[PDB]
């Protein structure tokens, strides 16, 4: 719990060495992308067949794979959620986004549950907790980046989010990507 809350904090302390510039926009729109690479990476393991990315109207992203979602079983070490450990403890790590989001939400369809958790600045809200029944299989990320590390830019581009999920798509034929802004009703369908 310490350590947890320190290494977030050494995040926090340096953001562009972990994430990249946090005043020209490179450092804000690479927090999509690596929630993006790690359901990509759920692809590669031949798990994911869709990834849904979505700008929604307050300029938080969301990221929805068909994977098989993050295990929730506690981690006997830290007695929290698997999914914690991985989105609290230190391509960067989906912890980095936790740390530099003033909100993040994490849903998990696994095992015939849906499991949700909040997080603040990276900060657990409440346990992962089971929020319902579900058949399907899958991890979802909204995240909504932190104005205390991200200056200047601070909305997402479409265009730059566009080419990087069309780039994916090429070069993973079999995965469907697709691209939603909520601010306008743009979409994009990827799909080599
Ligand atoms: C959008 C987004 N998706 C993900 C994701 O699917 N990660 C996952 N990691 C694991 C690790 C595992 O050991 C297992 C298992 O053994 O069944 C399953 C998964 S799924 C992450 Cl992380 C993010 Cl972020």
């Amino acid at each position: 719990s310490i350590k947890v809350l320190k290494g977030l904090d050494a995040v926090r302390k340096r953001p562009g060495m972990y994430i990249g510039d946090t005043d020209d926009g490179t450092g804000l729109h690479h927090m999509v992308f690596e929630v993006v690479d790690n359901a990509i990476d759920e692809a590669l393991a031949g798990h994911c067949k869709e990834i849904i990315v979505t700008i929604h109207a307050d300029n938080s992203v969301s990221v929805q794979d068909d994977g098989r979602g993050i295990p929730t079983g506690i981690h006997p070490e830290e007695g929290v959620s698997a999914a914690e450990v991985i989105m609290t403890v230190l391509g960067v790590g989906v912890s980095v986004v936790n740390a530099l989001s003033q909100k993040l939400e994490l849903v998990i369809q696994r095992e015939g549950k849906i499991h949700r958790q909040i997080y603040e600045h990276g900060v657990p809200q409440a346990p992962l907790a089971v929020t319902g029944e579900t058949e399907k299989t899958g991890t979802m990320v909204r995240f909504w980046p932190s104005l205390e590390t991200f200056t200047n830019v601070t909305e997402f581009e479409y265009e730059i989010l566009a080419k990087r999920l069309r780039e994916l798509s090429f070069l993973n034929s079999g995965v469907s990507i697709r691209l939603r802004d909520k601010r306008d009703g743009k979409e994009d369908h990827f799909h080599y």
